[PDB]
């Protein structure tokens, strides 16, 4: 990927204001800010500046300052050290689609970096301590991966080809990057196997501490080690219609009107069933 | 909550010395220190200064410096970036009671912030990678929580009321904040469900990687996914008397005298049974 | 332990160049660099400088800079905040042997600090969120460990002796520090019990989220809570010969030649069986 979660915000919300850095500036912050005018935060004002808190640590201090009461969550301030943070619009994590009001931890950001993710839906909650890791080669005399560094150009060839041919897909090789649907909840200390999973269905619930080794159907609940299907969120009737209506792609338009539907499943289907 | 773990220490142990910052100062450190006199650490002396190490990283460097051999653990130095660290006196984590020589990771500090915790006992060890998270709404068409941000004032009402009425207590709503007793041990990669747990009994042991979904009785051992009662630490005789004596509330007074009792359970009951 | 992963590299690869710090300097970096000449990175050149990125965050920014394309992974740059990072040569983590192209997270670095580790083999991959923790005392009225701080010199004696006598080895007391063989893979959110484990066999695979309570035989696969032996990587024939040949101690010499053997187990034994 190429661009910063902050810069996507600044490109959309800065609106000719100065960036006000609230916190100790880092190397890659200073770079992400070089297209803009910035200075260390002193006295701030939503009319004059965009406050950028470097770390979540720095954000708590700003919010606890009386000057923060006029700044709206994303239109006026942001936390630099939070590439998995949620936004009110569709965004990129490296080059990975992430829908509105979707969030994930650094473990998922790295999976976005390693090309493990094809896409992440809308209104999806992935806890920070979740993880997405692929497998190493299991059909070889060795299991290590950093022995590669000792390989020369010749040995590298014969090694990379067997990885491409392996149908178990070590390092998610020769497969499709996995997809995460919308309205998905993922517990903590969880594991989705990038070497065997290609699709988390929309609405799929992944319990805490669950290790998910196969694709999860939409609106399924999975817990345990390994993950088993404990229940389904909704009767199948809802499931087919929910795939049809796709509430998660509604604009803020249809969300506030149909709040009574989105809140009572019973009310949702008496109108859309 | 309102106040800093460091400031509670400085209010009690500074004793008219200067704070000596050992490390790169952060935004919220600089604020926590504005009631006091401070300067970047150069040459230090327990008579002259209170050394404040910013991060646990910065603490290791100070202890490894020859100037640190005269500073006692809490009376003379402290690590700013350790709100879950243990103290020799009863303290607050935000507005949460935390007894003496009790510690926990940032996951528990956030639960203290989210109001999930009512209290934490004395001499309780909670590993850093432990976690306390509540559940989202399960009786709604959606499971997401940050869709809220898209709600207006009108849709917000009808949404918040159903949360208050939900007996499953999403986000620990309309329940009592959970309590953690004294002499409690909690393994790592563990989970206590703030949406269904209200009391960890005194002495309760929570094995590593265990997901705890219901209240744990005092002095019970729980492991597995989900957590089951593997054994009890003590015969019930000890349990009733341990609730009566409550050694964990002894001053340092009765601790050093009754060390032979506190060390041999057999000796503990021949004196208190 | 005594010395820095960076300093072991600088002592071997600096070769009369200047250290160029890429990132905000920390207290313990500034100390690790005091034997050398250094300055904040401006324009860099592998001939003139050794680039030191402070944090993994700072490393990503350097690699993404056009000046980084001439710097080789370890000979020319390094990440200070990565004591578990892999190296092309045998190294120390505190005073713990760590072989070539071996890596582990901070959880394992702390175990190296707590003296829990005797050694770590070659070409071994331990994920960052892995952990190695010992147990507290289970034969005492209390389970807490920081009550110790309240003990005086007298009560300390009678407490420390019972720890030394405990055959369950709380805090890995009176046992041998555990050993991790070569070609070992360890999943994330995993647990090796320093209070009951003394040897992870060479080639042993530890699945994600697995809690390992007993020694693991060489080339065994363990998953589940608690860990059970799911399968063996190789037929026993390979296992005995793999212990004999010990490919992991080959120089880069025998690695690139025998790549066809190291890649096809079938080819490995037709030559070494
Ligand atoms: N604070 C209580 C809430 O925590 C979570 O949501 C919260 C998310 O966890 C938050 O996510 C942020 O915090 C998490 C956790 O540290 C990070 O993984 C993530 N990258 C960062 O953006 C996000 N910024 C706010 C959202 N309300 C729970 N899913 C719901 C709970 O009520
Ligand atoms: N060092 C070995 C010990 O580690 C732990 O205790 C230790 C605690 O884990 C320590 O807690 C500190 O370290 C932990 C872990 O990083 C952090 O979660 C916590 N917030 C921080 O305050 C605390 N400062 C010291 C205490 N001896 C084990 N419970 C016992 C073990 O012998
Ligand atoms: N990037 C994808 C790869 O991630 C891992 O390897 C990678 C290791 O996890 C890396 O280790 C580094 O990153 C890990 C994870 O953050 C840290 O625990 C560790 N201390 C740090 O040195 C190491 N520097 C590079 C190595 N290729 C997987 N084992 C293999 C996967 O293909």
């Amino acid at each position: 990927g190429m661009k910063t979660r902050l810069e996507q915000v600044l490109e959309r919300y800065l609106n000719g204001r100065e960036v006000a850095v609230w916190g100790v500036p880092t190397r890659r912050l200073l770079r992400a800010l070089k297209p803009f005018k910035f200075h260390t935060a002193d006295r701030v004002d939503p009319q004059y500046h965009y406050v950028v808190a470097v770390t979540d640590d720095d954000l708590t201090d700003f919010l606890s300052d009386e000057q923060s009461k006029s700044f709206q969550y994303a239109n006026d301030y942001l936390t630099f050290d939070d590439e998995g943070g949620e936004l009110p619009f569709e965004r990129m994590c490296f080059n990975v689609p992430v829908g509105r009001q979707t969030y994930f931890g650094d473990g998922v950001v790295g999976a976005c970096e390693n090309g493990y993710i094809k896409s992440i839906g809308q209104f999806t909650s992935i806890n920070g301590t979740a993880e997405i890791h692929a497998n190493a080669q299991l059909n070889m005399t060795f299991v290590s991966d950093d022995i590669q560094n000792f390989f020369n150009e010749e040995s590298m060839a014969v090694f990379q080809e067997k990885l491409r041919k392996d149908p178990k897909h070590p390092y998610a090789y020769s497969k499709e990057p996995m997809t995460i649907g919308s309205d998905v909840y993922i517990g903590a200390h969880a594991f989705i196997n990038a070497s065997t999973v290609t699709s988390i269905g929309d609405g799929a619930i992944i319990g805490s501490g669950a290790v998910v080794l196969e694709n999860v159907p939409p609106f399924a609940v999975v817990v345990g080690v390994p993950a088993r299907i404990k229940r389904y969120r909704f009767s199948k009737e809802m499931i087919e219609t929910l795939l049809r209506v796709k509430w998660w792609d509604w604009s803020i338009e249809e969300i506030n009107e149909n709040v009574d539907a989105l809140i009572s499943p019973e009310l949702f289907m008496k109108k859309y069933g």
